[PDB]
């Protein structure tokens, strides 16, 4: 328990920062690369609007999840 906990709080926010944070970014990376090939076509005022929506639907993702594995990585710090 003790000893264990640590591990599933750490892991906790390890793996909810790590896959949210990077969920995010990669998604970001990957669901961005490919919109903007489609986005090409066409002016940069329709597209730039999902464009962005995703980009930031991303850079938005790990903040929450971040800060969450950020408090609840404190506390491994300091039951």
């Amino acid at each position: 328990m003790e000893n264990l906990n640590m591990d599933l709080l750490y892991m906790a926010a390890a793996v909810m920062m790590g896959l949210a944070a990077i969920g995010a970014a990669i998604g970001i990376g990957i669901l961005g690369g490919k919109f903007l090939e489609g986005a090409a076509r066409q002016p940069d005022l329709i597209p730039l609007l999902r464009t962005q929506f995703f980009i930031v639907m991303g850079l938005v993702d790990a903040i929450p999840m971040i800060a969450v594995g950020l408090g609840l990585y404190v506390m491994f710090a300091v039951a």
